[PDB]
């Protein structure tokens, strides 16, 4: 007998992610199968989206050694039944308002940064880079969220230092590139570039940092093909390829400049699900057959 989700406190709603109130103490946190392309929440869901991406959170919190917000198990009985797999019981924390960004390879505003300016939140890089090259030491490249529907703004360490100040500012560049790179490098071997990340921490009672997002799903960080790794041009993102493609493809009659995006073929979802499904296989090394659901 669980509880039904109309017995908690909608606090947030995110593009494909929303947040309750469970208690005084706890909320949680709730993925959707809503999937986003070119800045659009699409009208077609994924099928099991929410719990592939649940299931690869949960699978990369095991793998890092870092305080985390999760405050019970996948099945915990506060989870309704609705929401089974892709919802999580977590600690309330006091957020700090930081978009921490880690970026091995340059590419998005980063790249377009650097095209601009030669240089990315503050830090100053080598001439000669581009699409997708690999960076090394990974950047801590911090944002800050703008309007609602606007792109996150990029800011540079002295901004981070005036949010939250300078000793924090220091542990979030050392803790966000640190996750990062043991991320990376696990899923590197197991096939899959993760290019880049962003994460958000909060505080406890007690003043520790704890990591409190979704952490290296495909929504929170570019997945790539290794195998299919080639500086200098735009790679394919592992789990959405497919539907970029077909919006912006012959079939679609949408044109992405001119704006919302029409429905995607069933075809187009289920292919989209077979390739979150690969990627949480390969990185976890486990069966999403054996996932939590309703
Ligand atoms: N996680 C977490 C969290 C926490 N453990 N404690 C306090 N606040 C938050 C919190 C508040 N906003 N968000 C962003 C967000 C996440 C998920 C869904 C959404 F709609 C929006 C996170």
């Amino acid at each position: 007998m669980r509880p039904s989700l109309s017995d908690y406190q909608h606090v947030a709603s995110g593009k494909v992610r929303e947040l309750y109130r469970v208690d005084d103490e706890h909320l949680l946190f709730v993925a959707t199968d809503r999937i986003s392309a070119f800045d659009f929440v699409l009208d077609t869901p994924i099928p099991d989206k929410g719990r592939i991406l649940t299931a690869m959170s949960v699978f990369f919190f095991g793998l890092l050694t870092v305080p985390n917000h999760l405050a019970g198990p996948p099945d915990d009985p506060r989870i309704p039944e609705e929401v089974l797999g892709r919802a999580l019981l977590v600690r309330r924390l006091d957020m700090l308002p930081v978009e921490c960004v880690a970026r091995g390879y340059l590419t998005g505003s980063g790249l377009l940064d650097y095209q601009r300016t030669g240089a990315v939140c503050g830090h100053v890089l080598p001439q000669g880079l581009g699409e997708a090259s690999r960076l090394d030491p990974p950047l801590f490249t911090p944002a800050t969220k703008a309007d609602i529907g606007e792109h996150d703004m990029n800011v540079d360490f002295a901004a981070v230092v005036g949010l939250v100040g300078a000793v924090r500012a220091n542990q979030l560049r050392d803790e966000t590139i640190k996750i990062y790179t043991r991320a990376a490098a696990h899923a590197l071997h197991k096939g899959i570039i993760l290019a880049d990340t962003k994460f958000e921490f909060g505080v406890d009672i007690e003043g520790n940092l704890v990591l409190a997002d979704e952490v290296f799903t495909p929504d929170s960080s570019r997945y790539w093909d290794a195998a299919h790794y080639q500086p200098g041009v735009v790679q394919d993102s592992f789990d959405k390829q497919f539907v970029r493609n077909w919006l912006t493809g012959p079939e679609s009659g949408w044109d992405r400049a001119s704006t919302p995006p029409p429905p995607l073929p069933d075809e187009v979802a289920v292919a989209t699900r077979e390739r979150y499904i690969e990627a949480y296989e390969r990185i976890s090394g486990l069966s999403f057959s054996d996932w939590i659901g309703p």
